[PDB]
């Protein structure tokens, strides 16, 4: 109810759409669940952790949007030509809770390919972690307020934002002063990461502001259009890069599977 799901009838085309993306979006993260699964005995050990990391985020977020395919469709039926709320079992903030866990994961992943060790490695995983839950909690008390009180929205949503810029000058700092020790060339693609990364985080709170400017069945649509733009770019296409990157250090580490997987 405090979200603005519950305040609209949905056409059908709107209505499957959604169920396509949100079931789209299951099969995306189970394929490359098994990809990441295969391919994590060509990278040494050193770095397979990432690889692993990557395993739980597909079925992580999997999981999620699949429990939130079928409360869709538990939560609506079609009568007299639209899609109406039968049942209040539908709600983004699945999502958020879920981030508490997926988020640190794409952040160890990165720090490990970085060649982060000991003291440092926990000590930067740390406060990554610390920003990351504050913005997401200060996140997800602000949608609570999508319907009932925009401002709040905001000023919640100012906070988070602070938090992710402190979390990114972390991330960005760490990547510049360290990508002289990365291997196979990879100190080239790891800056590609950092700007995927940029680019698909902040797709998030792109979506998080569509209440305040389209409050309408649409924006609905449109929000999850853009959560699952953003979900398969910052899981699936960047595992991927992380995952190139483990394996071509590993080769240039000297590790054999790597060297014939490559
Ligand atoms: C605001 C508080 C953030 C300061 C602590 C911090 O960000 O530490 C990052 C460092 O680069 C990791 O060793
Ligand atoms: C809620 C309102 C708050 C508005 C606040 C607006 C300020 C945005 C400016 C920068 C964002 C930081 C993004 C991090 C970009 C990477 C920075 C970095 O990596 O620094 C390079 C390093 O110094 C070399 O070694
Ligand atoms: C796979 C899911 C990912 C990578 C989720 C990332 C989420 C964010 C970067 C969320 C950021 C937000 C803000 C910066 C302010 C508005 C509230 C959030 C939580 C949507
Ligand atoms: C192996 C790689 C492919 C993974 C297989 C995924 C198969 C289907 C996922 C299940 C999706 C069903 C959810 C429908 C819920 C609903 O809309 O009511
Ligand atoms: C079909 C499901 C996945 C097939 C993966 C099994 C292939 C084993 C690869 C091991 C190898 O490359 O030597
Ligand atoms: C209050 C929340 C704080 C959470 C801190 C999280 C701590 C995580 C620290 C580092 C995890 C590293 C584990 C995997 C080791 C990889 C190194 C390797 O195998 O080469
Ligand atoms: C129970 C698992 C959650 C772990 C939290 C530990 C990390 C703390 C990070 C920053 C906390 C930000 C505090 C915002 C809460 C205020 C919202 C409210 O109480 O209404
Ligand atoms: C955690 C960091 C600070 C949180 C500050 C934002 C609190 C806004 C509360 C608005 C209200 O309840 O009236
Ligand atoms: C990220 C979110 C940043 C929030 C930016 C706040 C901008 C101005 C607030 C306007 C207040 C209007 C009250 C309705
Ligand atoms: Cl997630």
């Amino acid at each position: 109810m405090k979200n603005i799901e519950s305040l609209f009838d949905y056409s059908a085309g709107q209505f499957e759409f959604i169920d396509h993306l949100l079931t789209m979006g299951v099969g995306v993260h189970f394929a490359a669940l098994i990809f990441f699964l295969v391919v994590s005995q060509f990278v040494a050990p050193k770095y397979r952790i990432a690889t692993a990391l990557s395993c739980i985020v597909m079925v992580s977020a999997g999981l999620i949007l699949n429990s939130q395919a079928v409360m869709w469709t538990d939560a609506y039926a079609y009568v007299d030509g639209s899609y109406q709320l039968q049942d209040l079992t539908f709600s983004n903030g699945y999502r958020y809770v879920n981030w508490m866990a997926t988020i640190p994961c794409l952040l160890l992943q990165l720090l490990i390919v970085l060649n982060l060790k000991g003291k440092e490695l926990f000590s930067t995983a740390t406060w990554l972690i610390l920003a990351a839950w504050g913005m997401i909690i200060t996140g997800y008390v602000g949608q609570l307020y999508e319907v009932d009180d925009i401002a709040q929205l905001m000023i919640w949503g100012a906070v988070s934002t602070a938090f992710f810029v402190v979390m990114n000058w972390i991330v960005g700092t760490k990547i510049f002063k360290n990508r002289a020790t990365m291997l196979g060339g990879t100190d080239s693609t790891i800056t590609k990461v950092f700007w995927l990364m940029m680019f698909a985080w902040t797709l998030y709170p792109i979506a998080y502001l569509v209440p305040a400017f389209m409050n309408n069945a649409d924006g609905v649509v449109l929000r999850q259009l853009l959560f699952t733009i953003a979900d398969i770019s910052s899981k699936v296409i960047y595992g991927l890069m992380i995952t190139y990157i483990a394996i071509q250090q590993s080769a240039a580490a000297g590790y054999v599977p790597a060297q014939q997987a490559l």
